[PDB]
């Protein structure tokens, strides 16, 4: 599924994303424009063997099991396919343990490249929320 960005805002929103460790929905929003361009089954292989999945990217190195990433944990417990469903359940879930485990948003790195420090709540702006 490629969401539409305030359909996709107002989704993160019900899923408690907004405000989720100090950052505001405009952020979740601008991470996943630039991670996957709102499409839920964007897929990308890094130079390392891992697997990022989904609306955010999820690596699978730490994060969700493929079964092609030797060495590899899977922290959010899930087969990575899930992170690829047109509901984003698992993908927020997971993302809420990303967020939490000291780093913040700085996992993402289009999110540090393009979102940190821009205006982001233009990204939820017009936005019947
Ligand atoms: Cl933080
Ligand atoms: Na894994």
């Amino acid at each position: 599924k490629v969401f539409g960005r305030c359909e996709l805002a107002a989704a993160m929103k019900r899923h408690g994303l907004d405000n989720y460790r100090g950052y505001s929905l405009g952020n979740w929003v601008c991470a996943a424009k630039f991670e996957s361009n709102f499409n839920t089954q964007a897929t990308n292989r890094n130079t390392d063997g891992s697997t990022d999945y989904g609306i955010l990217q999820i690596n699978s190195r730490w994060w969700c099991n493929d079964g092609r990433t030797p060495g590899s944990r899977n922290l959010c417990n899930i087969p990575c396919s899930a992170l690829l469903s047109s509901d984003i359940t698992a993908s927020v879930n997971c993302a809420k343990k990303i967020v939490s485990d000291g780093n913040g948003m700085n996992a993402w790195v289009a999110w540090r490249n393009r979102c940190k420090g821009t205006d982001v709540q233009a990204w939820i702006r017009g936005c019947r929320l």
